[PDB]
């Protein structure tokens, strides 16, 4: 769950 902007 790391994805550009959207990350936790």
């Amino acid at each position: 769950x790391c994805f550009x902007k959207t990350c936790x």
